[PDB]
DNA sequence: CTTCCTTACGTTGAAG
DNA sequence: GCTTCAACGTAAGGAA
């Protein structure tokens, strides 16, 4: 029900509406006391502080590799699921089409 | 190729 | 019940 006069965007709650209008003001009052960069919202600065501490709190449950963020970990999860590959049950090689495995399995048949 | 690092939205749930 | 408002979640996309 909340709309931005400028960029014309609707928000569900008032919190994101109030924050969005402050970002428009360009003001950045949340400063990192290590590198002295400023940020418009505190939640942004909280994420920036990881670049100094080096903590990697977001660990994948599969390969156990840790990341600086959850967005970085979310996109990493798109790699543990991908296109399947057929497997010759003799030489254990992989193939990308069934008609390719049938032509290869038929090779093991002719010679033996 | 991945990952870092930035921003922008969202709902949930203590706490007045 | 009605307001925050912090702590998360989702995602995008150039930089490293
Ligand atoms: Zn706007
Ligand atoms: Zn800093
Ligand atoms: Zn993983
Ligand atoms: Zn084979």
């Amino acid at each position: 029900p909340y709309e931005c006069t400028l960029c014309n965007k609707t928000f569900t709650a008032k919190q994101n509406y109030v924050k969005h209008m402050f970002v428009h003001t360009g003001e950045k009052p949340h400063q990192c006391s290590i590198c002295w960069r400023s940020f418009s919202l505190k939640d942004y600065l909280i994420k920036h502080m990881v670049t100094h501490t080096g903590v990697r709190a977001y660990q994948c449950s599969i390969c156990n590799k840790r990341f600086t963020q959850k967005s970085s970990l979310n996109v990493h999860m798109r790699l543990h699921r991908g296109e399947k590959s057929y497997e010759c049950y003799i030489c254990k090689k992989k193939f990308s089409h069934k008609t390719l495995l049938e032509r290869h399995v038929a090779l093991h048949s002719a010679s033996n």
